[PDB]
C-alpha cells in the first residue's frame, strides 16, 4: 500500500510519458476533458465516451451491421462540428447517403464537401490532402470495406486493401493529429486490422428493438458500446433512440440521462423536474422538452454539471 503505490505511480507515469496519456487506465478513473469536443447527438453517448463527445485530431471507427445507426451517429458529429463553425467532408466508396435525412438531423449539406473517389488508394490520397490543409474539422470515410485497392478495380495480391490501409493511416495519423481534424471511418462487420489500432475510439453500434408508435415503426432503440477509447476509461457503453427521418431523439436522451442522473424525478408513469411535471409517459416528457428548448438545456446544463461535462 505506502511503498507499491508510489512505485505503481511510477510506473504508470513513465508509461505515459513513453506512450502517451491515456496508453494506461483504472477503469474508474474520472476522465481528462479536452478544451473542445465533437458531440455525438446523444448526451448519454456522450457520456460514455468521457471526454462528453468524440475527441480531436483523432481516428475514430464506427462499426455494426447495416442500417445499424452507425451513419446517422457519423452525420451528427457532422452537424455538431458544422453548427460551431466547422467545416466538414464526406469521402463516400458506397454512394448511399441521403441529404434530406442529413438535412433533418442539423447537417448543412450545402457546405458539406463530397468526394466519390475512384479507388481505394483515392479515396484516403483526397481525405490527406483535405487534413493538411488545416480548414477541415471533420472527414468522414463511408466506408472501410468499399476502399478497393487500384489493382482490384483494374483487374490484375490478395491482402493488399490491408496494407493499403495501414500505409494510409500511418501517414494521416499526423496529419490529423496537427491538424486537429477528426476522422470517422464507417465500418462493416474487413481491412480495419489497421484501424482498430490506430483509432483512438471503436464504436459498437447495433439496433436493439424497433420503437412502436401504435402500430407502425417510428424508429429504432440504439445500442453503443465503446469498445476502445484512449481518451478516457473505455468498455462503457449507451443507448439512445433514432426516430425515422428525424434522426437521435436528443430529447429522449435528455430524460433517460436525467433519470439516471435523479436530476428527473419518475412518480410513476410522470417524470418530473424540479418541482414540475414534464409528461406522463415518456414521448409528452420527450415532445414537452423539444416544444420547451429553454428546459430541454436547462436539463443538459444540470446532467454536465452533474459530470466531467
Amino acid at each position: 500500500t505506502p511503498d507499491r503505490e508510489k512505485a505503481l505511480e511510477l510506473a504508470v507515469a513513465q508509461i505515459e510519458k513513453s506512450y502517451g496519456k491515456g496508453s494506461v487506465m483504472r477503469l474508474g478513473d474520472e476522465a481528462r476533458q479536452p478544451i473542445s469536443v465533437i458531440p455525438t447527438g446523444s448526451i448519454a453517448l456522450d457520456v460514455a465516451l468521457g471526454i462528453g463527445g468524440l475527441p480531436r485530431g483523432r481516428v475514430i471507427e464506427i462499426y455494426g451491421p447495416e442500417s445499424s445507426g452507425k451513419t446517422t451517429v457519423a452525420l451528427h458529429a457532422v452537424a455538431n462540428a458544422q453548427a460551431a463553425g466547422g467545416v466538414a467532408a464526406f469521402i463516400d466508396a458506397e454512394h448511399a447517403l441521403d441529404p434530406d435525412y442529413a438535412k433533418k438531423l442539423g447537417v448543412d449539406t450545402d457546405s458539406l464537401l463530397v468526394s466519390q473517389p475512384d479507388t481505394g488508394e483515392q479515396a484516403l490520397e483526397i481525405a490527406d490532402m483535405l487534413i493538411r490543409s488545416g480548414a477541415l474539422d471533420i472527414v468522414v470515410i463511408d466506408s472501410v470495406a468499399a476502399l478497393v485497392p487500384r489493382a482490384e478495380l483494374e483487374g490484375e495480391h490478395v491482402g493488399l486493401q490491408a496494407r493499403l490501409m495501414s500505409q494510409a493511416l500511418r501517414k494521416m495519423t499526423g496529419a490529423l493529429n496537427n491538424s486537429g481534424t477528426t476522422a470517422i471511418f464507417i465500418n462493416q462487420l474487413t481491412g480495419g486490422k489497421a484501424l482498430k489500432f490506430y483509432a483512438s475510439v471503436r464504436m459498437d453500434v447495433r439496433r436493439v428493438e424497433t420503437l412502436k408508435d401504435g402500430t407502425n415503426a417510428v424508429g429504432n432503440r440504439t445500442r453503443v458500446k465503446v469498445v476502445k477509447n484512449k481518451c478516457s476509461p473505455p468498455f462503457k457503453q449507451a443507448e439512445f433512440d433514432i426516430l425515422y427521418g428525424k434522426g437521435i431523439s436528443r430529447e429522449g436522451s435528455l430524460i433517460d440521462m436525467g433519470v439516471d442522473q435523479g436530476l428527473i424525478r419518475k412518480s410513476g408513469a410522470w417524470f418530473t423536474y424540479e418541482g414540475e411535471q414534464l409528461g406522463q409517459g415518456k414521448e409528452n416528457a420527450r415532445n414537452f422538452l423539444v416544444e420547451n428548448a429553454d428546459v430541454a438545456d436547462e436539463i443538459e446544463k444540470k446532467i454536465k454539471e452533474k459530470l466531467g461535462i
